[PDB]
């Protein structure tokens, strides 16, 4: 109870900022997450013994892949922490509980391959889950870990509160399927502009939480340039492995996954910022004004990719 987590001064200050990088010391990431739960949710939200056992089981079930790894899980949870802390009174007690856990669990047991590669491979998961294949798997893995003895961090919730929080986590994790993002943002855009957007309407909250999940998931594009640029290498390390595996199935991959087309990465990032990232943080900033620093950092990184193309870096 009286056992707080405390970070060194630089981390205590910088963790509050959207653009915080969790650093290369893996052994500090569990402490960083508990710190964020305690400040976001409270020292009472979870039994520390159960939370610590949940965290280490989640870590164990992330794989040693270039990008979709334990560091990504904690990075996405921190972006959610920053949004929740800058939007104090907008979110319920259960929502703050659910979303930090949802973010930590959102890519559980990722193999570094897209839904599309699972389908073309004819992976068993593609027969079990026809759409949002990996995301249904990520939710399935979350429930499994929650049901390990001593791992049920929600035990002190009532039956209906427990069902509500698992429903928050399920929708939050499905929403990280980027294929669903385009339509979710368009609906939120129309709702905001026509003025029909209502945060007491559960279906509306669900959409807002979905966009928050996309925003946290894409948050590598909202870091300082050197972090964004170095994270890009890990992202493309996976894309190019998938492209290799597409070639082994006798299918030319999209250029984004074809390592022979490394040259075109700068223009590819531009399209992505313009088509996905900037739209995402613009709509998020309209709905939740205090998330504007994510939009600003994203615009700064767009400007940096424009400089790469112009030969200035
Ligand atoms: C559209 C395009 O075309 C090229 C390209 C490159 C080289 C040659 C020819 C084309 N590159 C891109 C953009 C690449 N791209 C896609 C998602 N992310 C991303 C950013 C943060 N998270 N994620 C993310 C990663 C995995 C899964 C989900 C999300 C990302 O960087
Ligand atoms: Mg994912
Ligand atoms: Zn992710």
């Amino acid at each position: 109870g009286l056992m707080q987590f405390t970070l060194p001064v630089r981390l205590c200050k910088e963790i509050e900022l959207f653009h915080f990088d969790i650093g290369p010391f893996e052994n500090m990431w569990p402490g960083i997450f508990v710190y964020m739960v305690h400040r976001s949710c409270g020292t009472s939200c979870f039994e520390l013994e159960k939370l610590c056992r949940f965290i280490m089981s989640v870590k164990k079930n992330y794989r040693r892949v270039p990008y979709h790894n334990w560091k990504h899980a904690v990075t996405v949870a921190h972006c959610m922490y920053a949004i929740l802390q800058n939007n104090h009174t907008l979110f319920t007690d259960l929502e703050r509980k659910g979303l930090l856990i949802a973010c930590l669990c959102h890519d559980l047991d990722h193999r570094g391959f897209s839904n599309s590669y699972l389908q073309k491979f004819d992976h068993p998961l593609a027969a079990l889950y026809s759409t949002s294949t990996m995301e249904q798997h990520h939710f399935s893995q979350t429930v499994s870990i929650l049901q390990l003895e001593g791992h049920n961090i929600f035990s002190t919730l009532s039956s209906s509160e427990y069902e509500q929080v698992l429903e928050i986590i399920r929708k939050a994790i499905i929403a990280t399927d980027l294929a669903l993002y385009f339509g979710n943002r368009k609906q939120l855009e129309e709702m905001y502009q026509t003025g029909s957007l209502n945060l007491n309407n559960q279906s509306h909250r669900d959409r807002v939480i979905g966009l928050m999940m996309t925003a946290c998931d894409l948050c590598s594009v909202t870091k300082l340039w050197p972090v964004t640029k170095l994270t890009a290498n890990d992202i493309y390390a996976e894309f190019w492995a998938e492209g290799d595996e597409m070639k082994k199935l006798g299918i030319q991959p999209i250029p984004m996954m074809d390592r022979d087309k490394k040259d075109e990465v700068p223009q590819g990032q531009l399209g992505f910022y313009n088509a996905v990232a900037i739209p995402c943080y613009t709509t998020l900033t309209q709905i939740l004004p205090p998330t504007e620093p994510l939009l600003k950092a994203c615009r700064d990184n767009l400007s940096q990719w424009e400089k790469v193309i112009r030969g200035e870096e």
